[PDB]
């Protein structure tokens, strides 16, 4: 009896078998108790949430089944600890994982609903800028798939990267206030708050330190499900939101809002550091709380097992507090000798580099932690001296090194490193390709590597099957199904298989007629949404990702105006149709990436307009892109464009899913295109201009972009353009900030891949004239696309830095 | 087929018929899909929101179906304009009026938990300061019941009235974050949000004028249903909440705090005008989005019509916006002639006023209208011209009538008078009791009363018979329904066959038996939660309500200290022993309300440790009073004190909870105290004090709290004893501005009641020494207080203001 009743109340039974009638019943129960709502009233939205709702009851049995198999079992954990977790929406892919696609797809239909029309209201979850964002999102999904004990901890943003709006041809940024109407997916767990301090002061008492006088904020969880593929695995993605603890009585009430702050916007910054206080509190936040909570679930089924049951993942320097936090609870709180708990903490945590520009690299000043963080200051202090004695003893005498090698840069502002810090306090540093792991170790780690050589390694980037080929492209998906099977979509090395259908004209006339029904729909959708009309029978040329320098959009501008320059010289002469599409965020404060943004829209308004040109050639810029509009446009993509300047993009992960969804690459030997153009075949690919050594030999002598100036007339032509006005008649001046950069303060050297690329372009027409051939050689492409599943990086990292051993064995 | 399809998306099927059985199944269905947790680690709160969420869906098929009703059918429509609504729990409250409380409490039984446990989880929704906060709250409760289709309008405030704690014997406070783990019972509608405009200016066009420029403010609505006493009504309260619409992107993002702060916090003013203009900002906030949602529901099923389908009730002047813009959008946006909008206006609004305490009235700064509205300050100079020309026309040659009667106030800083205002533009102004009802008419509006003795009328207060009876004291219910059933639930009058049980021996142990019972349960919580200590066999000596001067929360503590002075003179003489609780909440910024609590517990300090009187006397002040609390204490209490300065409570409400449950009232012949005693029979009241007339005698000759003093040597000994420090030894002059005020600044002469005020507490422990008769004349009074049952108060309004027909009969 009493609490032998309690034994009723049980996930035992939920709504049915996974099926139509069920289901309905379901959507129905939502739609009037759960929206209380009745269908006179019900608006679209409300449909979306019914169905939402619907889904995630789903989710719940194994939810809670899987945390319980965690705590019964008790593996070790990972731990992916990071700002930012591009999700984009949930929906689809939550159905997807489920096998419920198809249900929910007829179900909405016997109730006269549409569906897709349903999955449009969700808004992305885009708490993420670019890459390194949408990376630890794939790596949620493939843990999850893999069955892992894995955790993605980060922060709930109130607001996610800004929507970009275009007006007057300029980006305009609005707030992206995505929990508007709430969210569908998120459970908060109040009783898991936790305290994070600030400020205060640290006494040395008998004992020893002691961290007093501190502002307290407190930390609300809340836990969005992650469902591996089929597998009846759901892990869990905590994300902390800021609540104040408990002038005037009311003014007092308003400055609640003050603590909260630090949950409120992720900061728009795209490879690029920006020193505000703000950021910091944000990274202390994720870090405190994460930690404790960490520790908690250890404590609840001494230390020095710790290691053996945590491992702790630094998405890049964002999170590396942990690293003196985790010693601080050690020593302080838990009274652990230095190094014992120094060793524990290096066995803890591992560290992942996405970039090597010195401008997106974290460099603290001391004085911004000594009153933030004041004991995390001297924890700090206290590992460098340790470290740097160690590498005194490893090169007696080499007092440059140790100066190198400090996590203390001194100088005016005195800064603490984050990079060294953690080096220093991680078993394994990673870079995220092939050759970005290389250069590491021959560039800015140089010195670490020396020292420590076991240290390094190296994780190849990737992207998940299931959203970006099984959700984004159902057509592709089930061509490759109905030759291969469905074993791929979590085992992509098996595309391998369609190698052999190279020559099948079944499948070549398929892959081409997939490819031009989503160049249909996203012409559709583009002129329902945008009234922007696009010529669905040219190629698609396309680049998206963020707007930057170093990923050179502006070489991409070069040579639409020597395309539209060429038609103009020789009208009548033929050219392959294309569309050629830019897409991406700028940073607010990013002057630059807002004039290359301008400059584009800038070059349509004269060849979109120009009669002469007409069908020929299209220039349109992709307001506002995003996770959910990359699931429309890459799939539809014929070309993509990966031309940053070679040794500048670590890795990339745009590339790999325009490979996956059946588009020819043309790019430079950067990053993760290396690795690409490696597994299809050079013969495959169409990869230009300098290499690494190129670029590395002309800064030796100097870039002089007068040189290719003085030696190229049509690149002569473009810059006497942009600086007479031709694309700004009303304000002939403005663009001379671009010019001027290209001409004297170009660090990306685009005057010196212009002519390759403008070559390399013309083969691409070359081929894209022969239909046949251009298909026959996205199908080697899409066959070797295999090895950039995350699944496949996922399993390295669990192998080889975790120390844990993936599984695709289903849960009941 | 396919609109057709649509048919089966319907409430039709709930959660099957009301019973255990199935009960237990939706809290199990909400535990785990709602709350998404499992018996093993779901926590207390977790489970009283999955009972909660179970309630809460025997609500919305009622809910759905009574707002499907008023748009067939169409009545006329109330609108209960008011910028608070002093809630307290609803679970409770929910179950008694769906007759699901028996249910549910088998049900949670079966599933080993205790309901009542559950129940404390729930936080109060304090949207209130006091009696007008409540009786807007006890409103809804009453116009559900009576089958009215019937609109609370408010705000949705993130932080309702503070929570009062009490350190060192002062008060502190701590914000209200009651919506910290959500709120079960709202439901968003963000379908239905509006825009509300400030400052900005305005230009007179051809047309006329126009308000341009302004800044948007965006009010999201949510609904929390409020169902009739078992009448299958539920009708909705529609909370607006505040949203920004859509030095750098991150600093403006976090700047959309500003303009959403004006849903933040429920100012803590009881009776006291503080004119900030966040203040006004959230009382237009409320009336420009209400009124917009009340044309729009008034144009989907011209304005000649709006008065026979509109009724808007001002609870004070706080909504009192309402009047000019419902001008401005009548005259401004729908272009009707003046005259006309004005005809309906007036027909349409009618104004409640509560107080008739010159701080306690709104008058706000002409500069801060002009510069927050433009518009509606030049609405007002001619409303007030047109209103002045008519006073002329009444009154010819009275120049200083029309100075005193102007909505606007000359002087230093020029004032717009709200009540003036309401008056010009109601059909209907009415007091709250009716004694209040005659002063006004005497008094503050007499001008107005001469010139349109129509538009006057009285309102007598109530409190519902469902919360403060059946819910709050479930055994006095049940007795009195054993002997006369329980159709006085809804209608209170019955309550008088009661008075056939005088002198029942049965109905006479009874009483007294649930009394001790309630006595013996509050003094049980108060140990509990707050390790206090009551003698159950003393006199529950009761003055809870907000503190203030007029209501003379010091009169009671001068008779305390004389209990204590009587004792420790003759130490053997038997006194009634008693317990004496104060309690209620001082506004933040009213220093002698705050010197006031801490008196209260400095007496403590010394009666309650003071070995020669033991358990004789006990002084304590409850802390945090609230509705919730509220309930607990009145149904314990023995004596109810409402000691106001004759003339200054405008009627009261708690002093008819106290005389609904068992209660003796002790009090002057003050608001609705005139009228319970007239109802239960003076000779069964203990009504004490000047009367109205001689504070005024009083004050025509002079109030002179020395001649009291000088006169009344136990009064000169307390004084005495507060001036030297005896109940503040370590701080000896803490108590002299008490002491000061008391001697020659008080405004509701305390000395002038003291000496009638003991000999009438003489003789109430006088009848407690003879239990039977004390129970005997406790019967008389509950028999006695159906009159002052909301039902009534409605039916009144409904009838003589709204011009609408109350109903109990029931939906389907
Ligand atoms: C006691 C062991 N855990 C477990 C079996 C969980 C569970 O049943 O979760 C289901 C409701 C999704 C889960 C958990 C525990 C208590 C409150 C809320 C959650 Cl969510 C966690 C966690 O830290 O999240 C566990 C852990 O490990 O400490
Ligand atoms: C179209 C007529 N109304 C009606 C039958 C309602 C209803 O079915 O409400 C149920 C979901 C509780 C209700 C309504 C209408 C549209 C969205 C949300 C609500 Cl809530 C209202 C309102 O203003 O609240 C109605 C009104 O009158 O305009
Ligand atoms: C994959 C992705 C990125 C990263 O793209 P790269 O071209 O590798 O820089 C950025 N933004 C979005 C929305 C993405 O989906
Ligand atoms: C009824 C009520 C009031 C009003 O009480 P009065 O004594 O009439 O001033 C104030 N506070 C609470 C919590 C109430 O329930
Ligand atoms: C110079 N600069 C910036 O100033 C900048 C930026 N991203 C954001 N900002 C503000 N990037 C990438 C950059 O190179
Ligand atoms: C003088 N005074 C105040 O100063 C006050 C108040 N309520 C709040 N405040 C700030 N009351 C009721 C009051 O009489």
């Amino acid at each position: 009896s009493d609490q032998e009743k309690r034994k009723q109340i049980s996930v035992r039974g939920l709504a049915g078998v996974e099926n139509v009638t069920e289901l309905k019943k379901n959507f129905n129960r939502h739609l009037h108790f759960t929206l209380v709502k009745d269908r006179n009233v019900a608006t679209p939205r409300d449909y979306y949430f019914a169905l939402a709702h619907t889904v995630r009851d789903h989710l719940v049995g194994r939810w809670i089944r899987t945390q319980q198999h965690y705590y019964e079992k008790d593996p070790k954990r990972i731990y992916y600890l990071s700002l930012e977790f591009y999700m984009g929406r949930t929906l689809q892919n939550t159905m997807v994982n489920l096998a419920l696609e198809n249900a929910c797809d007829e179900a909405t239909y016997q109730l006269g609903l549409d569906m897709e029309e349903l999955e449009e209201i969700e808004e992305d979850a885009g708490l993420g800028n670019g890459g390194l964002g949408r990376l630890a999102a794939c790596f949620l999904d493939s843990m999850a798939t893999l069955g892992l004990a894995a955790y993605g901890y980060g922060i709930r943003y109130e607001f996610g990267i800004f929507n970009q709006k275009i007006c007057g041809g300029w980006q305009m940024e609005e707030a992206d206030d995505w929990l508007r109407y709430g969210n569908p997916w998120e459970k908060a767990r109040p009783e898991f708050t936790l305290p994070v301090h600030f400020y205060g002061r640290v006494e040395h008492t008998s004992q020893g330190a002691k961290w007093v006088d501190t502002q307290v904020v407190l930390a609300m969880p809340y836990d969005t499900p992650v469902p591996g593929y089929r597998n009846n695995v759901v892990n869990t993605m905590r994300l902390w939101s800021a609540k104040a603890p408990n002038g005037g009585y009311i003014q007092a009430v308003l400055d609640r809002n003050l603590a909260e702050n630090i949950s409120r916007v992720l900061y728009p910054n795209d490879n690029f550091f920006e020193g505000k206080e703000l950021r910091l509190k944000q990274e202390y936040f994720v870090v405190a709380a994460t930690l404790q909570d960490i520790i908690r679930r250890f404590k609840s089924s001494n230390f020095d097992a710790f290691p053996d049951k945590v491992a702790i993942q630094l998405n890049d320097t964002h999170p590396s507090l942990a690293i003196p936090e985790l010693m601080r609870v050690l020593v302080d709180l838990e009274r652990l000798d230095w190094d014992k708990a120094w060793e524990v903490t290096v066995k803890t945590c591992a560290y992942t580099n996405h970039t090597v520009l010195p401008e997106a690299l974290e460099r603290w000043p001391v004085h911004l932690l000594e009153t933030l963080l004041p004991r995390h200051l001297q924890i700090i202090y206290e590992i460098n001296q340790r470290f740097l004695n160690r590498v005194a003893a490893a090169f007696p005498g080499d007092v440059d090194r140790l100066r190198r090698m400090s996590l203390v840069e001194e100088g005016a502002v005195k800064r603490i490193n984050m990079a060294h810090l953690c080096i220093a306090g991680s078993h394994a540093v990673n870079g995220v390709a092939r050759i970005h792991s290389e250069i590491l170790k021959k560039t800015i780690f140089k010195d670490f590597y020396e020292l420590e050589p076991h240290k390094f390694q190296n994780k190849t980037n990737g992207i998940t099957p299931r959203r970006w080929l099984v959700l984004c492209n159902p057509g592709l998906a089930e061509i490759i199904a109905e030759r291969i099977g469905e074993e791929y979509i979590s085992d992509l090395d098996q595309l391998r298989k369609l190698l052999s259908y190279v020559d099948d004209e079944a499948f070549i006339r398929d892959v081409a007629k997939v490819k031009q029904e989503n160049k249909l729909k996203f012409a559709a959708y583009l002129e329902r949404e945008y009234k922007v009309h696009i010529n669905p029978n040219s190629l698609f040329d396309v680049q998206v990702k963020r707007i930057h320098e170093y990923k050179r959009q502006l070489l991409n501008c070069l040579h639409v105006i020597t395309l539209y320059n060429r038609i103009k010289k020789e009208p009548n002469k033929f050219v392959v149709p294309r569309t050629v599409m830019i897409g991406g965020k700028a940073a607010p404060g990013y002057h630059m990436a807002k004039m290359i943004i301008k400059l584009i829209t800038a070059i349509g308004d004269v060849v979109n307009h120009d009669p002469v040109v007409g069908d020929r050639l299209r220039v349109i810029f992709l307001e506002n892109y995003r996770v959910s509009l990359a699931e429309k446009v890459i799939p539809a993509a014929d070309l993509s464009e990966q031309i940053s300047t070679a040794g500048t993009e670590a890795s990339g992960t745009g590339n790999m899913k325009f490979m996956l969804n059946g588009a020819l690459t043309i790019g430079t030997m950067d990053g993760a295109n290396v690795e690409m153009a490696e597994e299809a075949g050079e013969e495959n690919f169409f990869i230009f201009g300098m290499r690494v050594e190129d670029v590395d030999r002309l800064d030796q002598r100097g870039y002089n972009a007068q040189e290719y100036y003085d030696r190229i007339p049509e690149l002569r032509q473009i810059i006497e353009q942009l600086s007479s006005g031709f694309f700004s008649p009303k304000q002939p001046d403005l663009f001379k900030d671009i010019v001027n950069m290209l001409m004297h303060h170009d660090r990306f050297k685009v005057f010196a891949d212009y002519e390759e690329y403008v070559k390399c372009q013309e083969r691409v027409s070359a081929l894209y004239k022969n239909p046949r051939e251009w298909t026959r050689m996205v199908i080697r492409n899409i066959a070797t696309s295999g090895k950039f599943s995350s699944d496949r990086t996922i399993a390295q990292y669990a192998r080889e830095i975790w120390g844990v051993e993936p599984s695709r064995q289903r849960l009941p």
